[PDB]
């Protein structure tokens, strides 16, 4: 469990900072945290820089694309930060942070691919939800291309099965902005 | 549990030798190569005698079912259909699909007809090859049904959109069979 | 298991002697095989008696109702002998048997009642299944009337809930011909 | 199960028929059965019905407790080892006069178990049901027995075990046997 | 898990007061209750401004959501909603109830509507009891729907007789919502 | 871990607040938990001020019968009129606690559903047992179906009938039915 | 238990039947025991008559690919010719075994669905593990289309690029794919 | 279930074959597996001991125990037991394959063949850990041992191949030694 | 298991072969004495070939099998055919005079008894005082038929004992190691 | 966890950070709060980080030695139990010539355990990319100890356990400290 | 647990720790915890560290043996029920002179626990990690009991127990203790 500080708990004492972390899995529950944190931080000043730390292996779509949204609906800029991981949703907002301000640890591991669901029914049902999550899937890829700046198709074919790079290759991809090593 | 017959049989092998077959329960590939063997062994043993097929199935797997179907329109002998309890999913396609006027219900069969189930989970890509696979299935399941019952198409898919179930005689007012039998005798 | 006798099954040696056994529950399988030893028995001499001994809680309607169809369907009389319990479709495959050979030991319990069923899915569905049960309900109160002699009004009275009667209640009921107690 | 068809056919042969674990509507058919055929070989032979049971289901016991009165035969019943609820209904229902027991054998006489889930309309109807139930098993017990009606309902209002001899004493059983050499 | 603010409280104790309140995750006794807790709350500090309802959910049960639209509709404050990532089944309804010109979503939320789910197992008049109520809810619901979106009732039935996803821009056009806000700035 | 949740300055949340107004709630299934954290409410209330109306809001599917009288008998003894507001479901006993709110004083909101029926239990075990708890079960529901008669003002014999299997009732067939006094629909009307 | 039974004059099936007029079936997944015995059997026919032509009659999902392995190799090892018919589905394993039949005595009914994807497989372990089973099912995926090229007579990047994802074909496209010789609808047609 | 073949003298497919001089490995090698391997070969020597044994192997390998005395039957028996891989032998079915007659080690042309080390375990004490870690290595150079005899390859290049899983092709097992010809057609 | 002109394993007991084959327990003890002597009633003077491929399994259930072992007429040889580890290198041990064989590749293990009592004090006593009287009579057993001093047994059975064929023979659990059945 | 606040916030208040049991996403990312928020406190000061951990998920782990070398303080680092897998790598990422053992520890190298299910060109995909990450894992370690790439990439393809002793002498760790009081 | 602080952090305050059940990570870590903290706040005063444990995971509990060893504060320990396994080697490593058991404690030692499952080549090398950490745990014994290793080595092959007075003879504590007054 989390230790105290002087009486917040560690991450109460870090948001402070504006300094906010999606740690894990994205699920209904971790999205809705950090949404309203973020809400929090624009309260406490719409104008100063948030700094969002990912760590993340994905999870639900509909709910992480609320934090995407989040992150381009508040004043402030969210600077994004990869410490480990971003796969699947982590990815997409890493790269929804601010432009320019798009950051990761020199060994992170940043990972791009298609969604994945599924519904058994009938078939009439399973139109309906195929329909339905290839258009997801192409509103992604223009999340995607937006941000990198990449073609569309390009985006296309590069997330078709599970696609890893370094935090070097993400940044050559347009994913982030900056691989920091050092503080100084 | 099956009792036998005397040179022994069990009554079902008994029942062979009249040309009689079953299905019974679900369609699966165990109970529908069972089918599919008898009646190769029923052409082998008399390519010109009619077989009588009693169906009571909830249905089950279409392609095992469908090997079934084809099975039936295929061998020189023509099989007989006959309800006796139910037949639903692929046990209406395979009552429907007996030989043209050798289509028959017990008075209290129920036949329910309705569109194919599945669905896979997966990547956007794999439930794409399969949502379009499924409805090629379904549309043809379809036309199957339009064929023997003498529907229009675009009746078939409006009736067999949510679950349809009918009575012996509505059965045939539609067209999966071709008589309600309530007697030996008449 | 079951003894051998001179080679038979016990049940086999019997239904050389036209005697048919339902015992426990109605599904699929037990129907079917009934179903298979009564297309036999016509097989081997179509005006000869058959006697069906029932001991059954009931269980599935439609494996039950291709029982019921195919003794009114073949060409000798089916004679029905409670043996224990009728419930549910055993109560109306012995109440279905040839008129005047329906009988019953002194002890055995008879009950009537409505259907059971449940689907669970969209109010459409619902819908669909809720009527459908509803016709089912009425047409087996319709058996029950024809072969009782009873008012549909009274059978659909006496369904409602579980309405259990002693051998000498059923045979007043019309649910069987005769109450038996010596061969003699 | 021995060779020699096995050993239970061997004895059906000479008119020997088991009843041994539990009454349920398996155990208690194959039993009608085994008696329909032994009164269509010979419908006026002796049949000699060993039970070793602790029950089981009413209903699938009452069919064995009928076809045993229905039939010609008569039906001779012995106890070899245990005869509680259903068990000992079928052994006191054997034919008047031939009702045995080996001498360790338990013989336990008790009311119906039971019981429902669900409304209260269905409670009050099962409940009926096997008050009904429970009458008619203890006039079959007063009835074989020889005893008043009242004695046995208060001797099966909770379980009550007899050794062979207090069986025999009480009317469940007419003779405790030792040896097949004995007179 | 939820941070603390200092004198101390949790995030969300925090935005309540700024009258921001969320619904996120399955509609059931335990949220729904939770909701119209604050809003009774929210309604006593303030009767004239403003409530925030953030919405994020894929709906659940209809009489637990339904206590949670009558309560935004029975307090003095309006309660203006925003969908955030999904609003699906009694979701979208307490979605489409928010105040009249006040409703939002953000760009990339998913809006769904569809009939209601059930059903009972027990005695067939169990059954018809139960399949009549749901066929009554169904109904109210629609009428809801109707009301809040401007569509005509048959519309609305015809358009959730299956799962029924819509973009923010195609649930403003419906009538669902009545602006697809991006930016603050803006 | 409660919530939303204002600390001491173990924490003071959202139902700890609406209760210093009087405001109480069953929410979810009456089991012996719910039903002894209502009373203890009630009996709380009833101590800070015997005269002021308390405030109870349903949303209950019911659930154990023995521990739901404990809170409706609570209700009628305590010398506060305790108002009753139904705001999603009351079905079982979550339907009688609505129905014996104060004379005049027991609310809908207007799309709640009302179900009454009559008592569910089960017994495994000796005919004698059987028998016992049958006979009590009907005691049991010959009460249940005089306190509705009570409140609403049916005849017993109508509360009987219309109890025998599950009936939904909406708000205004509710009150019609005499199970509330009134459908509110807002607050300022 | 076997069914339908003749017994001796254990049992005497009607598979075994059929088997007397040198008709084979493979009916659900491929494993080692099903594989296993389709190899008896072709064997034994080959046994008592090297020269007449089998009857592989094929309803599968597929299953293990070394099993199948095996019956693809015996019935191109055996002196018979093996005609394959598929009755309702041959999926992975299973279309490899239809396409692998007797040139121009390969065959389907007319709604058989034939697919072809590449195979699965998965290991968890140590990198170097996973090194070594990530090659191995990278030289079996190659044999696999090697076979399918074959028998098809495609391109063997044809076959590549058509199996990457499931490939459902009705009977017809298979027949012009080349994974059969001829869709069959009647007996006397 | 099993094919049955009548003379009326009814035995099953496996039985039939039996009677010539086929015996099948199927599936994992296991005490029951293994046993029935035994009593054929006991059986078919009885018969005759001169005339060659057909033995197919499809198997995934496993307890070692049990492979070895198929493996020792084999060795002892009069009739040269010739083996014939049709799908997969690994870990133990590689060995046994190997160690058929010299000459009379066959593979169909699509099988796979894997050799590795022996895998186990034991928990508890210190000194039964130690007592089961020096019997595993044991046996461990035993089977390599054996495989180096069968095959002619060095001990060292064999311990070296089956440190970790090793997968070949019929045409690389011909030419490691694990068997002797890849056969495609009963003509040929 | 195949029919060959019955099972194989009943051919095979035409010529007085006997296996014991995975764990020694009740059911799979009782088998092989039943054969053992079945195969005596055929012939009293004719050796029996009793083939060893177990972990072993219960003692008691093993010790029936050893007595039988000793107490019927024929010889009854033993050949080890991969494992024989507990009770089953003692029946291995306990073949006649001569007549224990290995084939080369089998391993065989010796061991102490294990037990498990949970209960009071007084049981757990009772008990584990029975398990030190049956590790002491087993190690009186091997003692016996290897030729060694049972201090030495002692020593040796104290954990898991691992030994290959030629071990075993140098040990006195066999006889002979056998590569080919013509030398 | 005793008050003091906990135990561990005291000895956060005196820049004592611990990692102890696996590394998982939740145990790595508390690390890398205590350290953001030491920086945070005193950006020049040295920090403690005790390290007992079996090790765990790679990059969890990644995320810890990042920020180590992020952040301005030295992370000096202890092992006080066991450094296996992740363990040893942040225990060897600690601050050039601050890298400390107790005793008795141990400490272990071996190489990434993985795995996927699923479709060849999927497993391919899995296979390269943890075959990259084991290299990457070599050369971190190849850097803080100071060996060849070549070196750690054969000690590193089984588990290899060294005492602290030995992961000095292997420039995992740079000093074994027994005492407080010794320098 | 009650409030007075909770019942152990007020003994904390005097310089008690408790390690009561297994030893595992967290149990453990907690222990050295405290004893950083308590050097912290005195590095000269004694440290009273009462042992209940049927012992556990070797390096969570060498992890404590050497912070005993390593911070300034002698560590007294005292045995209130059971110290087996590593809890045994915990009491056995206390300050010379301050070692104490009650005089119902049951003390027992015996050979470490575990074994792995796979290849031979890992299975080797687990035998032989834990034959080594066997060696050290008896050479620690030995130390602090004044032993020589062949006894101990031959008294721990399989479970010794012993009592309070037993263990005092055999060295692994210096005083059996039954009244704070004496
Ligand atoms: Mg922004
Ligand atoms: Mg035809
Ligand atoms: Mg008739
Ligand atoms: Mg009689
Ligand atoms: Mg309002
Ligand atoms: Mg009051
Ligand atoms: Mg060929
Ligand atoms: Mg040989
Ligand atoms: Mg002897
Ligand atoms: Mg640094
Ligand atoms: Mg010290």
């Amino acid at each position: 469990l989390v230790p105290t500080v002087i009486a917040f708990d560690i991450y109460s004492r870090l948001l402070k900072e504006r300094i906010v972390f999606l740690n894990g899995e994205v699920n209904d529950h971790s999205a809705n945290l950090v949404i309203a944190q973020l809400l929090f931080l624009e309260s406490e000043d719409p104008d100063k820089d948030i700094y969002f730390y990912i760590n993340s292996p994905g999870g639900m779509v509909t709910a992480g694309m609320g934090v995407y949204d989040t992150m381009q609906f508040i004043k402030p800029d969210v600077s994004t930060i990869c410490i480990g991981l971003a796969a699947s949703m982590g990815s997409l907002l890493l790269a929804g942070g601010a432009k320019g301000k798009r950051y990761s640890l020199p060994s992170s591991q940043i990972m791009i691919h298609q969604p994945l669901g599924g519904f058994r029914g009938q078939a009439s049902d399973i139109e309906i939800h195929a329909k339905n999550i290839l258009r997801i899937k192409d509103r992604l890829n223009k999340v995607l291309a937006h941000h990198t700046g990449q073609d569309l198709e390009t985006i296309v074919k590069d997330t078709d099965r599970d696609n890893f790079m370094m935090a070097d290759e993400a940044k050559a991809y347009g994913l982030i902005d900056h691989v920091i090593e050092s503080r100084e």
